[PDB]
């Protein structure tokens, strides 16, 4: 994670679809984003 990609110990990837997205899973989270705070 770190100042990067999945920061809330989060599993982030990116495909060169070439975007950033972001899975994080408590209940059902679905975003293509840092969730920083």
């Amino acid at each position: 994670g770190a100042m990067g990609p999945l920061p809330p110990g989060w599993e982030k990837r990116t495909d060169s679809n070439g975007r950033v997205y972001f899975v994080n899973h408590n209940t059902r989270i679905t975003q293509w984003e840092d969730p920083r705070s």
